[PDB]
């Protein structure tokens, strides 16, 4: 929102892709 400050845009986006790789490769490891 804001196309003044359009950061927040970013910061959800790797929010999401970071919790996703992280589970994902911990269930592997065991």
């Amino acid at each position: 929102s804001l196309g003044n400050g359009p950061i927040l845009n970013v910061l959800v986006v790797l929010g999401v892709v970071l919790l996703g790789q992280f589970v994902v490769r911990r269930f592997f490891k065991s």
